[PDB]
């Protein structure tokens, strides 16, 4: 899985989320 940890999770977001 992937959307359900980039959500809210930074393990999957990182620069997505930075």
């Amino acid at each position: 899985v992937a959307r359900g940890w980039g959500r809210k999770c930074p393990l999957f977001g990182k620069n997505k989320s930075r």
